[PDB]
């Protein structure tokens, strides 16, 4: 209730902030930068975009395969669609984390690698993941 | 409860994985990487294994000048002393988030900088604070390093 919406307002402040940083750039100034590097700022902010949704996916049983093939086909191809998809992420995850009675919270579910976590936890794992990729992303925003 | 042991249980997955993760590295390996930025790698991991410390101060009202003086004298100068620090914060802040009733939780702290949180939301904020931090440490390791293992 109040730990739940504590976790989902960690993760609304996280989905709104890489939604406005997203507005100062372009597609092809994401696509260069950095100049020498493996990685692109574009990939990886498509990555960012779908972790809300992969991340439920995972803790309502999806297999690798899933998600292999989400992350592979499902990456946004614009600015645009990556904010759009942020925003539906977030919702979806957000109606179903305030859904969740404490049993439902307190559930043990199995991501398809093995490790077991509470619903609570997974939540609190999102979290992790998103300032996670959005912190490799900031060290990079300074070419 | 299964809250608070929840956050606290992620905040030490990124604790034990930031340890594995510099043992795959030496003194030279992190101060010598190129990076660009202002600190190097070696700086920022020292920085990383004060997260848990600092924050906690900050939750229970330390001053800004106190914060600059703790990072001023107590920021690690050796691989050895980063692992230590960082597993002494934790026991510190684990032992004190579960010391705390549920009203202690929904207490109101205003940080240093005016900004208030309740005691679970600022638990929620060193969480993201320190993958935040181990994010920008891990990418630097992968551009101008080995890639470790997580």
């Amino acid at each position: 209730g109040m730990f739940v919406q504590s976790a989902l307002h960690q993760l609304k402040v996280a989905v709104d902030t890489s939604i406005q940083m997203l507005d100062q750039y372009t597609e092809i100034d994401l696509k260069i930068a950095p100049i020498q590097s493996k990685r692109s700022l574009f990939e990886m902010y498509a990555h960012l975009s779908l972790i809300c949704h992969a991340d439920l996916l995972i803790l309502n049983g999806s297999t690798e395969k899933e998600l292999h093939t989400f992350y592979k086909e499902q990456t946004p191809e614009t600015i645009a669609q990556m904010q759009k998809t942020m925003i539906q992420g977030y919702d979806l995850l957000s109606k179903t984390f305030l859904s969740y009675s404490n049993e439902q919270l307190a559930e043990m579910k199995t991501a398809y690698w093995g490790i077991s976590y509470s619903r609570f936890e997974w939540l609190l794992e999102i979290v992790a993941h998103f300032y996670h990729h959005r912190g490799q992303i900031h060290i990079l925003l300074c070419e």
